[PDB]
């Protein structure tokens, strides 16, 4: 049958990304992955608010896979019996089947291997698709992460130039549905099963309660703080399966950004903010200048500083005068 | 005056397409087209709600239009005396009038011929613009389709190769406002002027009740699933008068996109999903490798699978295992 | 320290710009602007709503700021202690400190001057950002306008050949949150501190009251429509701070687009409909061909036509009947 060379990868927790190369001198491997699906309540906000999440391997969003142009990736996927609902995996990667959908629905005590060839380079959303009603609620309730085809040579700018980054995060934004009591109060919820006929209602009318980054308001400041250094080369990865976004990175800028996603266009130069089309990833690299504190964004700020949807970077090093000096500081007006 | 050659086109329903040449040796014509305008009520849904809809030539969309760069579109609007208002016509392809809308405007009982040149290539929306707030509520009635303006040698990938499809299909997206009582019922109406109250006040708060392709939950489903083979260049103009919108093919991808529409820039390659901007038409062509179905959606999938807005493709051929390939199907967890 | 010329810029209010080259043969410079922050009860429609309001200098949006790439932009922030607000000025065309917010909050009675390196090319939105929820509040209370860096050559096409514009005006596009009493009318005010909690409420529910470009309703129509002659190549700003847009011209197209508003990027060519995304400025291009009125709207035509969101030209010259013609009046079908 296929007759390559198989490679595990261990993944890691986002908005970190499992160790790999940009170019490489591989040649096509199979590329062995593994997701655990866990249904779980989560807190969500720092008012406690919680919620009926459904994961892939216990995060929001799932893991970034990384593998390059040319691979095969083989996932299997575990639905544990500990589960109540039946679960698959599409992967807007994947060519036929329904992104995979179509040949990996499991039940609660079951596991799957899909194996699909990654003949589209870019960055990509996966996501839970089991039918019908089911799609949206399986999403909103957490069931998406992404998933990056590199070229073997790497990243370029379209013009000859290699673009090679010093590090990766992968921003995953959800939008959460979390209906409220009569007096105004969020609901809590037993079980997802419960949670779905109050859930469903409120999805239909498209106005999320939280827009998160990470699972949780807050997930990426403080301690988790993204974090980077003058000179450094960062590409951030967003991805958002159901609804529209659109990322700034506040005091910086988005260099290279292929909004789209797809590595086969060149990137766009450049850009304050970007767009994130609901159902896919894209990406945008740049590379810092200023040290301090920067605020990544949906620049919806009403979504951002209200609902759930800001991240912060720690930058170290030297301030530069020439590109931003302060003057004078505030004083009386004379 | 106009001393060129004369052809009629014999309109077709959506989502099939007039038939056309791609690249073609005829110079400029003058191509006459007829546009009837009808009012009337139609089911919406699966559970039998109504709507009071406004077209052109019976449908939702109305119909594609076909032309070549430099041809001059004729078209005769007829609004017969048994509807209810005044309509008229904007061509988004068009120079000068409102797009024809101030040289169209048309009584129950009267027609009117306008001619454009098309020096503008790409897809656009055309539809009804009477003036004020009649201008949204005709546009979400249904009365909204689009034209095709080709380059006379057909498509191309911008690196110099040509883009032929085998063909085309034409999917247009419907933002509809059907207002709910009390109790929570939709609401049916016995004109389109008796629904005007209540349809501006849900029309004014931004959000669907329905959204739709071919102007029915289902349309684009069973009998009238979308059809390829293995090996075929399918094009999907798709288009949307009022509100944004995020194409997907599940288990494809968009392999050439003009996602703004036109074909004087260059399509993008290997999207995952792309972005229809409310007021326009956008295409996107795949070339199937696997056979099966297929969903078609916007990938807001809570619009998706939850208010209309989802079709099928069925697609005959072969397997193709090093794709993708169910390593191993459903089994219990060791 | 910074040893340049300085040239001070006297600006003016929207929709006009304050005169500058395209493509010049000075060299750097310092150019200095000074904006004053005034919070003011204004009327927003032609029903009389009123509105707590928080401008830079006056106007929604705040005006247009032109420089050229390598300049340094010196601005003299003033917050008179007639204001009862602490605001500051973030610049996405700015790097570090958070686009200068970080540096320059005051008080009422203060004032501040930061100075930042236009390293980026391009049209920019700048705004207000005191911290926290306060953000998006005082964006959509109208602290937001534009600032347009353009290359010291001018603006180029991508292909080598200049484009040069006989005027620009600058559309700033405001979402407006005004709620509603029990019966349904809008509230008043006594200060944007007694607005701050109904208004919070409505903005996260996403759905605004009003939008409208240049602060009102009808703003950009009647005395105050924009103008243009047949001939004349128009470049039109459009930005929108919070959220997103989809500018149409309403019987013309967008000949050059800069949709993410960038011009290390090349433009798109021939539009019907383009997208500003939520916290971005970007920029088109177009030759007028047709005398007569046009409309310029957000192509959400239920925004355009019942939010307030539409401005006009008028346009004057000698009719084209080439590109359009009206060939039968409307008249009774036979
Ligand atoms: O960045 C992608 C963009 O760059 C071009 C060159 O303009 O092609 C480059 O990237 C391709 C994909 O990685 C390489 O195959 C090619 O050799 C390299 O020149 C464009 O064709 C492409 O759209
Ligand atoms: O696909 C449009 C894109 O392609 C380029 C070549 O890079 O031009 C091609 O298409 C034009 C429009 O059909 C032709 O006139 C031209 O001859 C052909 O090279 C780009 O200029 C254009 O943006
Ligand atoms: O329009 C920007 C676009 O044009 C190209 C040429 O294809 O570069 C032009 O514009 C640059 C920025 O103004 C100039 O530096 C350059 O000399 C000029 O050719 C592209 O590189 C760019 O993306
Ligand atoms: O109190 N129930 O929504
Ligand atoms: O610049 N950000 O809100
Ligand atoms: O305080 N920084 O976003
Ligand atoms: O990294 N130095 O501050
Ligand atoms: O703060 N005094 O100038
Ligand atoms: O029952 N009327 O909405
Ligand atoms: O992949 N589609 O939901
Ligand atoms: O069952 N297919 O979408
Ligand atoms: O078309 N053959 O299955
Ligand atoms: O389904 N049994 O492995
Ligand atoms: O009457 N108060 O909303
Ligand atoms: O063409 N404008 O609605
Ligand atoms: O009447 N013109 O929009
Ligand atoms: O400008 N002449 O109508
Ligand atoms: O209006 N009469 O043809
Ligand atoms: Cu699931
Ligand atoms: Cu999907
Ligand atoms: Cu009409
Ligand atoms: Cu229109
Ligand atoms: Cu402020
Ligand atoms: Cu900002």
């Amino acid at each position: 049958d296929l007759k390559l060379p198989r490679q595990k990868v261990e993944l890691v927790a986002p908005p970190f990304v499992h160790a790999h190369e940009q170019a490489t001198k591989q040649g096509p491997k199979i590329v062995e992955f593994k997701l655990t699906i866990e249904e779980k309540k989560v807190v969500i906000d720092e008012k406690g608010t919680t919620f009926q999440a459904m994961t892939f391997n216990g995060s929001m969003p799932g893991p970034l896979m990384v593998v390059h142009e040319g691979d095969y990736v083989e996932t299997t996927l575990v639905n544990p019996a500990t589960n109540t609902m039946p679960h698959n995996i599409d992967f807007h990667s994947a060519t036929g089947a329904l992104g995979g959908g179509a040949l990996t629905l499991i039940n609660p005590g079951e596991q799957v291997v899909l194996r699909w060839k990654a003949t589209k380079t870019g960055v990509f959303v996966y996501h839970c698709a089991p039918g019908g009603p089911m799609i949206p609620w399986h999403v909103v309730s957490g069931m998406n992460g992404a998933v990056m085809v590199l070229p073997r040579d790497g990243l370029n700018d379209g013009k000859g130039h290699a673009l090679k980054y010093d590090k990766v995060y992968y921003v995953g934004e959800q939008d959460m549905y979390v209906p409220r009591d009569e007096k105004g109060n969020f609901k809590s919820y037993d079980s997802p099963g419960e949670a779905f006929t109050d859930t469903e209602e409120m999805m239909k009318k498209l106005i999320p309660s939280h827009v998160v980054f990470n699972g949780k308001v807050g997930a990426l400041t403080g301690k988790n703080a993204l974090t980077a250094n003058v000179g450094e080369n960062v590409l951030i990865v967003h991805s958002q399966a159901n609804r529209d976004s659109r990322p700034h990175l506040i005091g910086g800028h988005g260099d290279y950004v292929w909004e789209t996603g797809k590595f086969g266009n060149a990137p766009e130069v450049g850009l304050e903010t970007w767009f994130i089309r609901g159902g896919s990833a894209g990406a945008a690299m740049y590379k810092f200048m200023q040290p301090g504190i920067y605020a990544y964004v949906t620049h919806n700020l009403i979504e951002a500083a209200d609902l759930c949807a800001t991240a912060h970077f720690k930058v170290e090093g030297k301030w530069n005068d020439d590109l931003m000096t302060q003057v004078k500081a505030p004083a009386e007006i004379p």
